[PDB]
């Protein structure tokens, strides 16, 4: 899209996934393995499966890792795909720049099972956490596209059932609004190699079961962001998400939140997943990395 072989390389990868035959709900979830999940994990980290309160979890850690610390993450792929095998790379690099253990649920996904899932999974994954001495003001939550999104209903849920609440949240790309009426889904249309209004409209038709399209916990456009902790929100400049990460942004300020949005200049849909062959990769999730640090460090 823009002029770097290292952005060509990224943006090539991408135009070919979206160009490959597919029949299947599976096919679709396969391919993405295929896209994001075909490098090994660096030799020296460290990944346990487990279930937490029965969701399916993994921790992942690199050397030197503080065990009191932990990003609990929600993967993206429109509540229908993803899951640790697209995501553990990306998150293991995390892991090491914020210094923490990472928790990545591999949350109930659609069609199967339809909103609000993978809320009720964050939520009893929060509840374990809490049940096994970890402390909030040493969690974090994060998440990329759909995951984004489900960052910030997770954090509103716990606020409505009372649980304590972590000390941050972490969006990436986030996903906000289920009928995809930012503007930049016209502005970007051209621009976005990936995500586009009616793949968007889709993936909420099957996330949704029939369920409102403006229901706040499934597009957080529409929640009370009262009381939220600080939130760091990354997205790319040529993204259709772009205005979902804007009025995440603008609604949590507005709410009384520190909220801060990162537009990074020619970046696709989740550009971090390319941060081993794309600079710009590495350089957001150092940015994370020091804001995990900054807020549960």
């Amino acid at each position: 899209m823009a002029k770097s072989p290292e952005l060509d390389r990224v943006i090539g990868m991408i135009r070919e996934r979206a160009a490959t035959p597919r029949k299947t709900t599976d096919d679709d979830r396969r391919l993405y393995e295929t896209m994001l999940g075909s490098m090994p994990l660096d030799d020296d980290i460290q990944t346990e499966r487990l279930g937490v309160n029965g969701v399916p979890a993994e921790w992942i850690y690199a050397p030197g890792a503080r065990d009191d610390q932990v990003f609990l993450y929600l993967h993206g792929g429109g509540y229908v795909i993803g899951s640790m095998r697209t995501h553990r790379v990306m998150l293991s690099h995390i892991a090491r720049a914020a210094g923490c253990r990472v928790l990545g649920l591999d949350y109930r996904l659609a069609p199967e099972t339809p909103f609000p899932a993978p809320v009720e999974d964050t939520v009893a994954a929060y509840r374990w956490l809490l049940a096994h001495g970890y402390d909030p003001s040493r969690i974090a939550l994060g998440g990329d596209s759909a995951g984004g999104g489900l960052v910030v209903a997770a954090l509103v849920a716990l606020r409505y059932i009372g649980e304590p609440l972590p000390a941050a949240g972490v969006c990436l790309s986030p996903w906000i609004d289920m009928e995809a009426t930012g503007e930049s889904f016209t502005t970007n249309a051209t621009m976005d190699p990936s995500v586009n209004k009616e793949r968007v409209m889709w993936f909420a038709a099957l996330y949704l079961g029939g369920k409102n399209p403006q229901a706040p916990l499934a597009s957080p456009l529409y929640a009370d962001l009262q009381g939220l902790p600080p939130l760091l929100v990354q997205v790319g400049g040529i993204e259709t998400l772009l205005d979902d990460a804007r009025a995440l942004t603008t609604r949590a300020k507005a709410a009384g939140v520190d909220a801060d949005l990162e537009v990074w200049d020619d970046m696709p849909h989740v550009w971090q997943h390319f941060a081993p062959i794309l600079p710009e990769g590495k350089q957001a999730i150092a940015r994370i990395g020091e804001f995990l640090r900054k807020q549960i460090g």
